[PDB]
């Protein structure tokens, strides 16, 4: 996958407007968009095609699918179904549930991309212990695209190590939870940029800005 | 508690509207609850919670299996419980903020949280086995009244009962299509959570009607 100035943006406004003015205002700056449950369940999968329509960027559904395996497959149809380009699905359910998502991206030309570690504090009770596995589980199964913290760079970069260099690897947790932009594209090839550019005051300045941070990466 | 007729609850996973909305009809003088999940909204939209109010009498359980982010989780408990679901289905490995974000948006909204401990798919072996005792004791320090545990793991929905209590509210799905036996299950399970051995059933109000023969004693 080639992201656009490493840099793509978590659209997790919850209505229709203010999503599609956001989008439109920080266009030239990316080609990606992390499209989410707060705006799909707010406005409908139609969004997706709307984006496509208006945009033309790639969309990863960030849908943190987490189920068994029977319920994945059909999670993954209906997400595919509405155009998303890829899905993110969380590794802690195990194998089975993986692989059912890795089966449906194949036959709808699909990516998959596997949640290892999680950003926010409450990852250190559970998935913390359980993620250099969970990337295991990842390379043993073919994956080739994950997602790891911003906020905890040595985790981010002993994911980098687990998965190799020829793997892709997105990480949210940049500016509003603490990430340092530069930091984490040491070791993922793009960041995920929600609030800090939805929420500023001025969300082309702020997405300049990011490139800006980054600009000789 | 919610008063869940017949100890049973419909998983509804089909994904077109005319299905669903006839499958549902067909039982619901058997069942009052229905457990509605992404496959259908995702097919349908958020708004098929609605269409279910207004067709049927039923309790809606939004199962998203929410596991995101506490900010995020908040967002989409707002929008869940702003579409008419009564409750909504969390998972507990991400840990105890992720699952405080959704309590604290069900006691604002007037809804409720259920709290997934284990999974009753072997993959669950994997990881959650091992942290869903954990997870459970979590879930009884934060607060949470209502769980979700597997019938397919007779001695781990016996565990997770123990670990809650028994004024505690528990519903547990794999019955039928999964291997897990309605009666067993319902030893320590409120309520059964049945989808594929009803919706799939050439007569889902005959399959339904069988299910309750089956555990007419309890
Ligand atoms: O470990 C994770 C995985 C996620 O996808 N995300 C998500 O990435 C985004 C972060 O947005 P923000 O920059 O506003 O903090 C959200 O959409 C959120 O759900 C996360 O923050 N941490
Ligand atoms: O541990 C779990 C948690 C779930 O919610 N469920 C879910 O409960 C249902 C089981 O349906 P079925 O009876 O067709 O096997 C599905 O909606 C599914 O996603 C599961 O099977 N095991």
């Amino acid at each position: 996958m080639d992201v656009m100035n490493r840099l793509i943006l978590a659209m997790d406004l919850m209505n229709r407007d203010d999503a599609l003015r956001v989008t439109g205002e920080v266009r030239e700056y990316i080609d990606t968009v992390k499209i989410g449950y707060p705006l799909v369940l707010s406005e409908g999968m139609d969004i997706i095609a709307e984006f496509r329509k208006r945009f033309g960027c790639r969309i990863i559904a960030d849908f943190k699918v987490a189920d068994i395996p029977e319920t994945n497959e059909k999670i993954c149809r209906a997400t595919f179904k509405a155009g998303a380009d890829a899905i993110i699905v969380h590794g802690f359910p195990g194998a089975d549930s993986v692989r059912a998502c890795l089966n449906v991206a194949e036959e709808m030309g699909r990516e998959v991309f596997l949640l290892t570690e999680m950003s926010h504090p409450g990852a250190e009770m559970f998935i913390q212990g359980a993620a250099d596995e969970i990337a295991r589980m990842g390379v043993d199964l073919g994956v080739k695209n994950y997602v790891g913290p911003s906020t905890r760079p040595e985790r981010l970069s002993r994911l980098r190590e687990i998965i190799g260099q020829d793997s892709f690897l997105i990480s949210p947790g940049v500016g509003a939870q603490g990430g340092d932009p530069g930091e984490t594209l040491r070791f993922a090839d793009a960041i995920i940029v929600g609030r800090s550019i939805y929420l500023a005051d001025n969300p082309a300045a702020a997405a300049a800005g990011f490139i800006e941070s980054i600009k000789d990466l």
